[PDB]
């Protein structure tokens, strides 16, 4: 549960890459800084889960990079515990009980998700999520649904709002998503 935080220099190839993807829908926001979260436990759980997904879903590209807006209050919890069950309790439920990730930063940048702190600062993560093989989510899914309702040994990895034109993804467990970068920004 130990972690380090490293601020990225605006001059760093890594900074450019992250800002570039943030600015595809959020260029009208001012970036205050970008930190890399380094949580060795959360990382090793994630890489291990990625290895077994790659052995299992054949040609599927299991890894996506998605945005997660949140309040300042949640940042320490997430940097430590990841996107775990207690955190999942604080998310919406319309597409299932888990943590919600947007394809486009400007979804996450809504004030409902990345609530502005007393100084007007907004917080959005650029998360590695193992979306793997996914299906339409709904409110009743409080665990990953089975492909076959008669066989719970074949589970979907995540759920989405729309399988063929997805806007968001719900992940159920902490080993499925790594909060790699935290973007602090303002209007
Ligand atoms: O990025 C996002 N972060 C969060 C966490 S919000 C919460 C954190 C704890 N403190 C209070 C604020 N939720 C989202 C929900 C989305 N869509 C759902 C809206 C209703 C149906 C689908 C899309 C998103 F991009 C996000
Ligand atoms: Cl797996
Ligand atoms: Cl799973």
């Amino acid at each position: 549960q130990n972690f380090c935080v490293v601020e990225l220099l605006p001059s760093d190839p890594e900074y450019n890459t992250v800002a570039s993807k943030f600015n595809q829908t959020c260029s009208h926001f001012r970036i205050e800084k970008i930190e890399r979260i380094q949580n060795p436990d959360l990382w090793n759980s994630y890489q291990a889960k990625k290895k077994t997904m790659d052995a299992k879903n054949g040609q599927t590209m299991n890894e996506k990079q998605l945005f997660h807006g949140t309040d300042a209050g949640s940042v320490p919890h997430v940097n430590r515990n990841g996107f775990n069950r207690s955190y999942a309790g604080k998310n919406a439920v319309a597409y299932g009980k888990g943590t919600y990730f947007a394809v486009n930063a400007n979804y996450s940048a809504n004030d409902t998700y990345s609530r502005p702190d007393a100084n007007g600062r907004k917080h959005v993560y650029y998360v590695r999520v193992l979306t793997g093989i996914y299906t339409h989510g709904n409110h009743s899914l409080i665990v990953p649904p089975s492909k076959n309702p008669q066989n719970p040994t074949d589970l979907y990895d995540t759920v989405t709002d729309n399988v063929h034109h997805p806007s968001l993804f719900v992940a159920f467990y902490d080993y499925q998503a790594y909060p790699e970068y935290l973007i602090t920004f303002r209007k």
